[PDB]
């Protein structure tokens, strides 16, 4: 491949409701924002069918959860602007519609909770540095200025919160190399300087943690397997050598912690069916990929149920959205095979970084 | 001691808003609840006041938060029935004033939130047996009928949620064994039989999840010393042997999982002042236990910070409120000496249950 | 119990010889020690018969392979003296006889393997001090003078490789705690003072490391359950607190690390069988007491076969030998029932420390 | 890199001797092997002069201590035989000479010890399968005749016990892959049908055992880079996917277990010197690479003295034997500069294999 490819994103964006409900956000043919949700929190539940939120988009939407319970989603406009708009109330089918924040975007949006309740933005700006805007009151409508922390992006941002509150950002830069950058105290506007983690990625990084508290980064490769690295120490300075795993993927990876505290990875292989592969003990080595039956059509997304099994969506040969979850709350159950979602079908509307 | 002994218990019941502030509640001279809250998530926070509802308790208040971020706070009233009020919306200071559940009460209340959005409240009844009642729709105030799950109390409930979403409760019984019962599904009314874990305890049991998901359970013993056991399977019915600590506790032991994913518990200890004890590694071995400068008249109650940092409150014997916290995000911090959380002085409403 | 009490102690003596058959050293009802063996190395193999060494002895015999592969056994012989004979070649059944090493004896004799390949011997002296004595070459018979380690003993002593070479020695103290002394410098005559782990015990202490290199005690507490306490650094000085477990036991224990490099306990139970506890996972939480058919009239006597098979030495109710064994290289293994070693009959020739 | 390349070799073979002091063998300009040992077990010994075996010899030496402490070494011979030889007794410097075993070898010899005390080796034959021979009783110079395992080999072969006794083989295979075979019960000549465990290596394979049991394999992959995979099971036949390290080293690994129970793996790096890296916690992840000063000419050979600390071994660019230390028993301790072992010069002797 080449060093500067961006592999396939997921096809929607997945979040749980305040009563742990899944609800999907992806962009059809119009050019729209549509979502679907499950009527009670469990996979075999039936959803409620694809309704529309009015207005043409440009983006990839992203979703959070407020810590009120309220959905809230950000997508970039036909004015290459940020747009977001909320459910009016928690577990509630009532939206806002579109409300400007303005600025200019060059990627799609990533969004992250701090610990102090309020929601928090990040961007490629239209200079490539790394942009961000906040909320300046927890669950509240009333966002800070646009801010930048400099920097060169040729990814998507990845954030994710430390176990100490402190949000860090991961993005690849103009040496196609993994970078990062970190809050030196939770929930400040009080930034690190930009530093390398050195290798050469080939996706949009995927940030987890784990058990232990310490972030573990999954990406793709320059030789299109997986490869991730983990912090080692209480800080984001100190971070492993990177390892790589066997096996080529066509795909960005997804991460997920299962119930029983162990990280597991799935992503599309080299065969274009689905791919997964779990840590068979703490920390520990990584099982073979194991393949599920079905060409897919983008990466997988995942998410959890409220009562812990794991639930995947893909987008299909047909455009549409297909879903398949465990059978069992447990680790080595078996799965279903894959589940149509129909009603509408997808597009990729994420942002073309070059 | 007497095998029928119930250990002191904590002071205040304390809770995290969705700003992830702390809130605690205790009852005051005129046996009415007071409430006080951080006015920023630092532990080095100034705070707010006390604060009074109106209305007349008999028991120790339990608090916890819906979730759509409102804290919600259950009491037994005058009328030996279980009354609640909740705040009208997250992160505000203005609240419902108190309201009925009705039922005839015979412990304090101990409140769980299933992973379907639904509080769920616990108590030993009038036959003494345990009772509950539940929200029918997340985070709103429409509830059940009481219903019974049978058995004999002799200790205030403990409930929790294993990783897989289902209650599971325990109490002391008339053998002064430690029982427990749970869900067979998750946030469903579908019970287990009573199952007894055998040993005797002579304090509430205070339950806590580890990051491989297992439910660990911590209480005094007969002799006196903090015991504990926890789960070895997926299960509800796979256990350890038990296991003690050596060293005798004067109160219910308080458990909190620190940012590095190990245990720590804090008790009064033998000459009546704080001590504590942390799993040196993972399920580790424990620490000796480490004692604060300070006589207590309580036993503690913990809480963590928005940036993780551990913070323990307790009577003095100025029967005020004190606490103290650690400096650093970090497991092996210093820690602060006790500070007064001053303006009211509280007594121990908790139900006398023999 | 009597927090003096010594709990019974096993009735053999094993080893592994160089070729890793087992063989069993203990004393018959005419004062003089008999061996047997295994004709290979399996558990299910046929054994030799039991074979005299002339001369009367006072004490339970201690037995180690020398770093040469021969064994060489050791006891207090009818003038007090300690006494050793050596097989002459490795995995040869002719032995040396019995020859002198003089002092004055008041405990049974304990043996310990230097990491440079010197035997080094440890007992209580008619002082009731430690004392000890060395080969001063490997695997040679040429031996040190007797020298002090001071202390009061009130127990027969331990002794065990720290992963770093330095033997160090537990024995209980006249105080009736658990206290201990080290080299301080691997397989060098240089030593700390005597330091106490504080408990209360009523058996010999029973020491073996753990895979992360730390070593763990265990002994009976003065409630006559299982204790223990293990190494929490890199060094003798730091300690974990002391555990207990539930259940009565009515012998010294037995310890042995499994080939999953997890710990197990076998101990005569307090319904006089043999009852097992192990770990559940590493370091992790101990299972409840299982318990062989049969009632035994001695504490255990450990020992793994050459395909790391457990197999477990008692005393009969006639007296004599008999044994089980695991039936697979595998923690979940079932086990054998107990089958006579049968000959001759065995007495417990430990010395009375009171 | 070629996909049949194999890396650079050690350029000694190192054994610790009955009392733990190291001895290593080499090959000199004579086309002789020489050999010289510490005088000490302690890794800051003098050692004694380089001594001389007469004879010509066309392989790597193997060296491997008996079970009754005897060190014996094997080599191939001017007529492409097996030859050995051994010390008459443990830890004396006198040795009985070069005798035959005949046969036709066509790699370097590999040497086991069976769990029943009986050296068995490895080699490659003339029609390029695995072929063995084995000492029919234990420390005896007595040899069955030689037997065919069959297969295909284009790798010297590597040996380890599993945790019960069995074991088991590895070489690369006609398709460079990395190939494994076993006994299927321990220390019987009953073996499995050979297995790919699929990847590509360069370099012979170099196995370990971690403190679970397991076996650990590592090697140099296509890229360059190290390459590892471990048994997930209790068995031979389940085995994680295979992981990479980042970092192109330019020798064959060497891999040791700490003190800690910790892996360590050291490697000729891409700027010619020594790298080093270590599990960071168990099954960890992998340190950095560290880096050692000075240019080295041989893959390291790494061995533990009787104090626990690492010592290892290189050829210099002046053709001479250097060695570097741990100056402290401790993971973290810092190192020793190289010292020259000086005397002869070295050359490797490594059979060239296509
Ligand atoms: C998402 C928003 O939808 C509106 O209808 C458009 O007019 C805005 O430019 C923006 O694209
Ligand atoms: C997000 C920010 O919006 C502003 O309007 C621009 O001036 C910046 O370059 C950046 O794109
Ligand atoms: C993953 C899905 O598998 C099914 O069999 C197909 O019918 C769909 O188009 C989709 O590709
Ligand atoms: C908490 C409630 O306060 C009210 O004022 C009382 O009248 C009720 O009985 C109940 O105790
Ligand atoms: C909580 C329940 O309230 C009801 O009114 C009573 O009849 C039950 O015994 C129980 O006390
Ligand atoms: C724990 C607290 O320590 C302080 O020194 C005392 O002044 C208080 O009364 C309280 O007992
Ligand atoms: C073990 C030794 O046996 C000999 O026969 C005795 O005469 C010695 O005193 C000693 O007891
Ligand atoms: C083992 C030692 O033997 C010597 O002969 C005695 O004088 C000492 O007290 C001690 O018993
Ligand atoms: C442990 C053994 O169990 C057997 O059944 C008995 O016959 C023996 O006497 C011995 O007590
Ligand atoms: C190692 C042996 O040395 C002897 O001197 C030679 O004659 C043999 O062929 C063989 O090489
Ligand atoms: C080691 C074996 O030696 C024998 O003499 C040969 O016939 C075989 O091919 C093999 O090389
Ligand atoms: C590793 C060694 O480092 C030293 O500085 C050099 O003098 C030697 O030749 C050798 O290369």
């Amino acid at each position: 491949i080449e060093n500067s490819a961006i592999a396939l994103s997921g096809i929607v964006s997945v979040a749980n409701n305040a009563d742990n409900r899944l609800e999907v956000f992806g962009v059809s043919t119009d050019s729209a924002v549509w979502h679907n949700w499950q009527t009670a929190p469990l996979p075999n539940s039936s959803w409620a069918g694809w309704n529309k939120f009015n207005g043409v988009v440009t983006s990839k939407p992203a979703v959070h959860r407020n810590s009120d319970g309220r959905l809230e989603v950000f997508v970039r406009g036909t004015d290459n602007a940020l747009w977001h708009n909320w459910q009016t109330a928690a577990d509630t089918n009532t939206w806002s519609s579109w409300q400007p924040l303005y600025g200019g975007i060059t990627s799609n949006p990533e969004v992250c909770l701090n610990s102090d309740g309020r929601l928090e933005v990040f961007v490629r700006g239209s200079d490539n540095a790394l942009w961000h805007i906040w909320q300046t009151a927890a669950h509240t409508n009333s966002w800070s200025n646009w801010k930048s922390l400099g920097g060169t992006l040729t990814s998507n941002p990845a954030a994710h919160l430390n176990a100490d509150g402190r949000i860090e950002v991961f993005a690849r830069g103009a040496d196609n190399a993994l970078w990062h950058i970190w809050q030196t105290a939770a929930h400040t506007d009080q930034w690190s300087n930009w530093q390398s983690l050195k290798s050469v990625i080939t996706s949009d990084p995927v940030v987890i943690n784990n058990c232990d508290g310490r972030l573990e980064v999954f990406a793709r490769g320059a030789d299109s397997t997986l490869r991730h690295i983990s912090q080692i120490g209480s800080d984001s300075v100190s971070w492993s050598n990177w390892q790589c795993l066997d096996g080529v993927i066509t795909s960005a990876p997804a991460a997920v912690k299962n119930i029983s505290g162990q990280l597991e990875v799935f992503a599309r292989g080299a065969d274009n069916t689905l791919w997964r592969t779990w840590q068979t003990s703490h920390n520990g080595p990584w099982s073979n990929w194991s393949s599920f039956t079905g060409i897919i059509a983008s990466a997988p997304t995942v998410a959890k149920n409220s009562d812990g099994r794991i639930e995947v969506f893909v987008l299909g040969l047909d455009k549409a959205l297909w879903h398949l979850w465990q059978t069992t709350s447990s680790t080595t159950s078996s799965w279903t095979t894959w589940a149509l979602i129909g009603g509408i079908t997808l597009i990729d509307a994420s942002v073309i970084l070059e």
